[PDB]
């Protein structure tokens, strides 16, 4: 086909091996401390802290790409120029060859041209504040070669997005840039270098950036945009790359750059290593930084080894060997990766993401931590202190949770206040309820039953104990009831565009009250608390009971009452007559029985499905919409009208899984896969290697094409269906349930995953080439009865073979 | 060439034409108003807004980069598929066989072309009164065979009117429009997929919003509304690829960014000529359909619609001529002045190339100011403007600092409101607003002989009403009831510098001087309304207010700037930095604060001080090291903006402070200095349009020393045509009549002015026979000699013949 690239296993890398992708494949550098974007055509921007309001390159998004981490290399003998990425010269590819690897947060780009090699490593070390380009030319001829390097970078005018790309009246004219031997120094509000130490002008200071070169004399500079590309020139031909020689002039008002040159002399065979550095530091620290790069091959080595031993260590934690390639590349690196950037990145930036955050979302967060418990234990643990100090003490999560959250002195959504601060005017009926499965999901994997009497505070007053918290949650929940003693719609719940009323009530809602339930009933069964139990368990029967009543339809549930007494989702609407989510959290919440949940999963399967995932609702809003469907104004098929929601994915995963159904969980995530849709990139358009926020649906023009690359909450919900659902990775409070749901077609496999201090080697058999099943289960050599293995059972290297048919 | 380096002023057709596309920045015009707008570029780049620039705009654009997109024609030759753009940009041929030439007009702008031997000539503009743009195409076969053309246009739409949906929150607007093909045009559907809601129904404050590009003259031969369609992958506007392979996808765009390109076929004969029309615009189907039907046959239509444009802004420029010695002066106080005179006073500063954010306002100054520019030229529009000026005005007697679009006399927040805070961002009045007011009104009556207008009543903007000559009284009330420690009206938020925070408790020797003017002009008005009471009210405080300013401000041959609300003294001759400002000096003299001889001295002293080849500085030497609390210029670079920067508005003033005193050759300079016809030759320096004022100039403190920036709209033109008008020229007209006391260059030996007034024409013939600056030697009006300079308005005729002799 017209593949654009394909796997490195080995490397955990993606290697683009066609430049010309069908949109800009990203991968993300360093941290939100210091981060850097960057495509498989060096296009992308940096930042500290926040993306829009820490920006330090510019860029111009929804347009070319441009600009990036230029590098161009040109040769003195012909006067001929290219760039160490194919983007922005754009060499015919009949001549210029080129690769792009991406990986756990470095990006290596390699070009061949005129026999010259290039390869530019872009990474952010480990706990470093700067970002490096190292590159390493080498002559391939057999002739010695003079070639001249350029580095390019755009800097901001202001590293907020506002004062930099509107107020140009004001930040046209704050800027200044300098040469200092080795690099470019940009100094926004740079005449403000003569104010004692530590005061301030109408709050704003010298503020330094820094585009510097490592290895390899400057021979030429530049500080001035305008003055390096020349009057109606792009970044394909730069009059100072043109002519071999900068200005040597630096920017005073208008627009800066960091533009550096080095002339370089190659033997036959001479390769050279070289660093360019950018940051937002001052003069001291950066000359100490370039310093330490002033022989960069074996410091950069060493930094790159760092990086891939950290990030591939994590990863380590949990490998698998399925006959499924696809799946294999997606549960060992790209989805755990990408699961490590939603916890670590939330919705900062990417190229869609763009503009200022107030703080996280509730849901959002809570959700995340679940892609990386069995990972990384220690972050999900301090993610959810943080976020169960997030929970108000009436029991609901603040919608919003400020960058400066301050447990017992922070406001709520019953405050003028912060709804002018944050901009959420109400709580939300779900978010503290996503605790449920993350918490206990945290419990399980680590056994940390102390953490259940952990005193943490509320987010406005008052403290409990992590128990006394999800009892909070739940008290919430029953203290805000619709007219069906439903949990009421409040504000929203999961779907945004759903507005049922604040006395509506959520089928969604409702399920995930019940599961709720479920989870705090194992935490008062270990807590000893007989009456809450019993209370439990008269509250789950009649929410049970009215959930049976009031929203089971014709072999579906229905999506909720809207607060005037309208039924959504009722089959015999002319449009979303079927919603997917509330089947899913019927199956997964428990609410469904197995020939109920069987029942609802087929009419699932027949309505919803389609070759690249399944519709959030069908048919799309159009001219049947109530006065809540907002929805209704985006195209159908696309986002909450009736398009494929990553997200949502993962459940319907996870539930067809829960069932033992793993012909259907498998499909379903197939059709999800990024991986599998590598052949047909074209189509999806983003990239193949990390989930999006959605696909358009079968009802658009577009079908099968993913928009919103990396930052979404699908990585967590689709790892968790592969982890905990197919893979049947299923932990307790007390050991490990092995309840596994794959295709008939997988005659085996096996499974590394760190647990509870130790390393499990888990051989799965199907000899009878079934769904799902437990014929026999071996833990150390000792037959053990059931699926289950507790943790006395567990040594520090424990061998286990599961035979499911 | 630094000789016309790029372009040259046509004074017959009122036009600058650019005969080099290469231009140092885009140069722009300006097509249409608020209502419907459309900024455009000499290589067509821009965008087009409805009633806000930033919330009603109709197309994309990328600013402080490539001046892209923009309202692009591609022209290709089906024999040897080569094509061109009908500007430069985007496809910027070699120059060498690609001649181009864009001639700015006042309210069009035509775009000339010649390459292969085919002519095209597109004329940009928005009708009159009309709620769309009309790009006309003119394609003229050069050539001696048949030649087979393919002409497309392309439009880049936005996703959304509001520039923050569009470009920031993609994750919601990438989402909610359609493209949609109809015959002769493309559709864009904003929010398309809620065309079947039920009657008047939105559904989240929303509905479907149209925009359309469409064709007529010429059969649309392919089409295509989607951006990435159209150009292709990882091309720029230079290849698209619907121009490169002769026939566009005639594809629509459904999520993603959509666009208007329409592709026609023309088979021109040897020597033929076919005319078409692209119109753009946001109206729904049903009206688009006339709007297209009426430009079928475009040529007869066109050319009227041309001929109206043409006749309204020239009919209004032409109530003011000169015919003097000065080329520059003629150019500017005849077209280009006064044209952007009456830019900043409709379009105030909505947008532009560096105005591109939200407006929820006008401020106060800005429009009371921009109300001179034109009341010799559109005297009734002035007394519309100065009619709802001074609606908005408070009950104390101070201005509101950003009158709302909304304004509501009678209905409306203060700035002691805590509403009014929130929503429009001005948290306390300021010291200057009102003030201007006087100058502006008074210049208003003089110009007209309105008298009954002091007796109109006019509603507050909170509570109350009153007539005019009593919203002054209220306005110099307002500025009696907040003094300062020295006896001079308190800072209060700011004074006209928006850098300079002296504090509340501060005092601006700027305020005190427009509140001796103010009072002056009261005075006037007093004296023609019999009240005498007032009248030795005014008397006395005037007095008293000279006394203090005299003791407290005049310093080494110069007025100080003003005290902070710390005690500081602001331009003292012994700081080390900014120890000389212009602006008090310039008021001194204008408000007549300083004697004749002291107003000889600082003048002297701001000429040999702060005027530099490029015009004078606000300040002298720049903050830096020495700045206080509230000198916040500091934060910009030497020489740019209020740091010591040449500010274009503040010259105006200077110019008329040596024209009040008869100073022609200092006045004319200052005038050259800051003239853009003047830099016409040095225009890479300049990098500014040659042909409208900036904002300010670099001063000599920075490396690029006499670049300008903020094109079009600012407050510059106002007040530089006053001086150019009421000072140099001499036009000083008051209640009664109207008096000439000209300051001229001694080099002029003669000149005329025709000029309305009064609703005569007046022909003034002014003889300088012995080369001085001013003077009255001899005055005549139809052939009978009159004594002094002064013309009683019974003396005028409706052909009022006037001869001076200034020596
Ligand atoms: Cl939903
Ligand atoms: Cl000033």
């Amino acid at each position: 086909h017209m593949k654009y690239g394909y796997f490195d296993e080995e490397k955990k890398e993606y290697v683009i091996t066609r430049p010309d992708t069908p949109a800009p494949w990203v991968n993300y550098l360093g941290s939100p401390e210091y981060g850097a974007i960057i495509s498989n055509n060096a296009g992308g921007y940096s930042f500290e802290k926040s993306g829009a309001n820490g920006r330090i390159l510019r860029y111009v998004f929804n347009n070319f790409d441009q600009p990036g981490r230029y590098i161009y290399i040109r040769d003195q003998e012909n006067k001929d120029f290219w760039s160490a990425s194919w983007q922005p010269v754009g060499k015919p590819q009949d001549v210029y060859q080129c690769e792009c690897r991406h990986g756990t947060a470095y990006t290596n780009m390699r070009a061949e041209y005129s026999e010259i090699s290039s390869e530019v490593l872009y990474y952010v070390p480990l706990g470093a504040a700067y970002e490096v380009w190292r590159l390493r030319l080498t002559n391939n001829s057999d002739r010695p070669r003079n070639l001249c390097v350029t580095g390019y970078a755009e800097f901001t005018n202001n590293s907020n997005y506002e004062q930099d790309q509107v107020n140009l009246q004001y930040s046209q004219f704050i800027t200044q840039t300098a040469f200092r031997g080795n690099r470019i120094c940009q100094m926004i509000h740079a005449n403000l270098d003569q104010l004692e130490p530590g005061k301030d002008v109408d709050d704003k200071q010298v503020t330094e950036r820094f585009f510097g070169l490592a290895g390899n004399p400057v021979t030429s500079w530049c500080g001035d945009k305008d003055g390096f590309l020349g009057r109606y020139h792009g970044y394909d031909a730069p009059k100072g790359v043109i002519e071999g020689k900068l200005s040597c002039l630096p920017n005073y008002n208008g627009n800066g750059c960091g533009a550096l040159s080095s002339d370089f002399v190659l033997k036959p065979g001479e390769a050279k290593e070289v660093v360019f550095v950018l940051g937002m530091k001052k003069d001291a620290e950066v000359e100490e930084i370039l310093k330490r790069y002033e022989i960069p091959e074996t410091v950069c080595r060493e930094e790159f080894h760092k990086l891939v031993k950290y990030w591939h260590g994590y990863l380590s934690h949990f490998q698998v060997k399925t006959p499924s390639r696809e799946f294999n590349t997606m549960v060992n690196t790209w989805n755990a990766y990408n699961c490590f950037m939603t916890f670590i990145w939330s919705r900062a930036a990417s190229f869609i993401y763009c503009g200022l955050r107030n703080g996280y979302g509730y849901r959002d967060t809570v959700q995340d931590i679940q892609g990386i418990i069995h990972l990384a234990p220690d972050m999900a643990l301090e993610k959810i202190r943080f976020m169960l100090s997030a929970q108000a003490d009436n029991g609901g999560g603040l919608p919003l949770v400020k960058f400066t959250h301050n447990p017992g002195h922070e406001d709520t959504p019953d405050d003028a206040s912060y709804v002018k601060e944050t901009g959420h005017p109400a709580y939300r009926a779900d978010d503290a309820l996503w605790l449920f499965p993350t918490v206990y999901k945290y419990i399980a994997e680590t056994g940390n039953m102390d953490f259940i009497d952990e005193v943490i505070p509320f987010a406005n007053r008052g403290k409990a104990t992590v128990y006394e918290h999800l009892k909070r949650a739940v008290k919430f929940s029953m203290d805000h009831l619709g007219r069906h003693g439903m949990p009421a719609g409040l504000y929203a719940d999961w779907n945004d565009c759903l507005r049922l009323g604040k006395d509506g009530e959520s089928t969604f809602v409702a399920m995930q009250f019940y599961y709720a339930m479920t989870i705090l009933k194992k935490f008062a069964k270990y807590k000893k608390d007989v009456e809450y139990m019993e209370f439990l368990c008269e509250r789950q029967k009649k929410l049970e009971e009215l959930i049976q009543k009031f929203c089971w339809d014709e072999g579906r549930f229905i999506r909720g009452f809207t607060e005037n007494g309208e039924i959504i989702g009722k089959s015999t609407d002319p449009e979303a007559n079927m919603w997917l989510n509330p089947q899913s959290w019927a199956v997964i919440s428990g609410v469904a029985n197995e020939e109920q949940a069987d029942r609802v999963l087929d009419v699932v399967e027949k309505r919803l499905n389609t070759e690249y995932g399944l519709v959030l609702m069908d048919p799309p809003y159009h001219a049947h919409a109530f006065d809540g469907a907002l929805a209704v104004i985006y195209n159908p098929g696309t986002k909450e009208n009736a398009g494929i929601f990553s997200q949502s994915q993962g459940w319907i995963i996870l539930a067809e899984a829960l069932r033992g159904h793993g012909e259907r969980a498998f499909t379903y995530f197939m059709e999800n896969a990024p991986a599998a849709q590598n052949d047909r990139a074209d189509i999806r358009k983003l990239e193949p290697y990390c989930y999006g926020q959605f696909t358009e649906g079968k009802d658009s023009p577009n079908f099968g094409r993913s928009h919103v690359h990396w930052l979404t909450g699908t990585a967590s919900t689709i790892m968790v269906g592969c982890v905990e659902g197919i893979l049947g990775i299923r932990p307790d409070f007390y050991g490990i349930r092995l309840a596994p749901a794959i295709p008939k077609e997988w005659e085996e496999y096996e499974v590394e995953k760190d647990f509870r201090g130790c390393h499990l080697h888990i051989k799965v058999k199907n000899p009878g080439h079934v769904e799902s099943g437990c014929e026999k289960l071996v833990v150390n050599g000792n037959v053990v009865t059931g699926s289950y293995i507790p943790a006395d059972l567990l040594t520090e290297q424990t061998d286990i073979e599961l035979f499911i048919s």
